[PDB]
């Protein structure tokens, strides 16, 4: 029919979604800034809809609970026609891709691995090999799952470990890990995407590092209900914007540029 | 209809899809190996098709010509029918996407720059700051365009330079430009994917670098004729692959395990 207001559900990740600190000040879109705040501005302008942004309510990616079925998160807003695009750092994969239509990726990642300054590890191997020092990754995400799934030796070695550790090693949110990083004494360590390591990284205070290489090679996709009329034009939109050099820019405007670690 | 035997149209690139030096005694798709030979077996294992490898007539990649608007190349093949499906080192370009099917990527990529050792060239705006040292791409191809269409002050200066060149900096395949390099005494730089820049470092006489960072963020995708019944399986076979640990397997296969410049 004619053209309506779109829905988009994201979550706060930084550096892709963040409320503005002066937020109740604020109404609608303005709220809001970060990388995929610029994203989403782009990709509506090349697409040409209006838009409103949304905070998914539960505050997750997506998972299917194996009982009921069910989806939630970013893509059980999508699945459940809740939301009509979700324009956030959401993981490319196979189990997704069946219940919703992803774009071509608009930035690559990989499963890497964040400690404390000092903490002797510097590979997953590592951490596999020893007992002193706990480490998790978040719920309801791709990483989690890459480690349940998993039929390399190495990374089933970890998930037997974190899926029976005590006290738990799973966290809700991102900032839930780092502050465990940052707060165990070298004790803890967290596996999660390297885009999100990295911006952590030059923040302070200055506490974390990435080491090793990432464990896999993958992308984050713009999602939209399978069969929606958007997927056509989005991917395109995805495919102008890295063409034209915005995608790069962006990801300077909120990595480089937010540096405060120095050089 | 009933299932057909799917023609695959691919092209001589190291390390994806290379004669084997007895190829004369042996028939079909046993001619050739490579990391795209052996992505194709594992892609029709997965959607169920039987197929047969084919090398691109014209031996390019694919671009429509300004006059006739007439595609050349695997982009060619596909547009006029007599491809089913492309299977080779294949850049996602929004030019391309608009005329045929490419899956989620199966290898990321970027353009860079390889030297003979001892090049005193270390980034792009070094090659574009002088003139003793002459540098290219391959023509018929995305890093030719790339330059070609860029609006960025660097890359606009190298193609200003590059299009008027005396005498031709352009070549017709990789193994040319790499040969130029080679014989040219530091006097030729060659602008290509850091895929096949990062293989060709480490073949004998071992005497090219790739030197400075990517210029951009892309990736290859496996292409289908527009609305083609392969495309969804092709999509999901990428995305299973990728997550089994197989695209990873045959990188290392045909990149690392091939390195004979040593450690
Ligand atoms: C035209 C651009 C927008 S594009 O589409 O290339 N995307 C732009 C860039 C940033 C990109 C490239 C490849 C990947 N990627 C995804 C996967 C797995 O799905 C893999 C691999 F090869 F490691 F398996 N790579 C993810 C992101
Ligand atoms: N990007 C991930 C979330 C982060 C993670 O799982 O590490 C997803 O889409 O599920
Ligand atoms: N992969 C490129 C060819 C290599 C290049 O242009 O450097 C293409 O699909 O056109």
């Amino acid at each position: 029919g004619a053209n309506k207001t779109v829905v988009v559900t994201t979550i706060l990740e930084s550096p892709y979604v963040m409320m503005k600190k002066n937020h109740e000040m604020l109404e609608g879109n303005e709220r809001y800034e970060g990388y995929c705040v610029d994203l989403a501005a782009e990709i509506a302008k090349h697409c040409g809809f209006k838009y409103k942004l949304t905070i998914v309510g539960d505050g997750k990616y997506g998972a299917r609970d194996a009982d009921t079925k069910i989806w939630n998160g970013m893509v059980g807003e999508l699945v459940y026609g809740k939301a009509d695009i979700a324009i956030a750092p959401l993981t490319i994969t196979l189990v997704r891709e069946e219940v919703i239509d992803f774009s071509k990726p608009f930035m690559s990642l990989g499963i890497s691995i964040m400690i404390k300054k000092g903490t002797p590890i510097e590979s997953a191997e590592d951490l596999s090999k020893q007992t002193e020092i706990a480490y998790g990754t978040l719920d309801s995400g791709s990483t989690k799952e890459f480690f349940r799934r998993s039929k390399i030796a190495v990374f089933d070695k970890m998930w037997t470990y974190m899926r029976s550790a005590e006290p738990s090693v799973f966290v809700r949110t991102t900032a839930e890990g780092v502050a465990r990083v940052r707060k165990s004494k070298g004790k803890y360590a967290y596996l999660l995407e390297s885009t999100m390591n990295e911006y952590i990284e030059q923040r302070k205070p200055c506490d974390t590092m990435k080491v090793g290489g990432n464990l896999d090679s993958k992308g984050y996709g713009i999602a939209t209900p399978k069969g929606s009329s958007l997927g056509t034009p989005v991917n395109l939109a995805v495919l102008k914007l890295s063409e034209q050099g915005v995608l790069d820019k962006l990801k300077n405007k909120w990595w480089y540029d937010k540096g405060e670690c120095g050089a």
